[PDB]
DNA sequence: CCCGTCAGACGCTGCGCCGCCGGCGGCCGGAGAATCCCGGTGCCGAGGCCGCCCTATTGGTCGTAGACAGCCCCAGCACCGCCTAAACGCACGTACGCG
């Protein structure tokens, strides 16, 4: 079940089990209101050599 | 004709080859998670300094440990012979041990 992300939008609540994000399995991109400490969002890519092998969680 | 002997082909048996698969082993890349420095910052406490006095040093003594000078004599050391128990060598083997 690959959904196209939506920007999920949560003015006051929390990045709930109610974020469309979360309901749709997927992370909350920076485009979400989810706040900067939305635990859905993605980390960082930190992968020294290249960004390009199975080491690289991207 | 079929049997009999030998011969030749078949079937069966045993083998290796062959391809596949697996497992293994090795080696490595590189994330990443700590540790490791490296530099900036600020104390507080060495360390440093001063006042002072109580103890360390000086002079004298005197009397006694202790040297030392001498000495006797035990007993530690040699050694000597005869003895045998005690030591030694080996002979198994099974049982602790080590994996």
């Amino acid at each position: 079940h690959v959904y196209n992300y939506q920007p999920c939008d949560h003015p006051r609540q929390p990045c709930d089990s109610s974020c469309p994000c979360v309901i749709a399995q997927n992370f909350c991109e920076k485009f979400c209101q989810c706040s900067s400490e939305c635990q859905n969002r993605f980390p960082g890519c930190r992968c020294k050599a290249q960004c390009n092998t199975k080491q690289c969680p991207c």
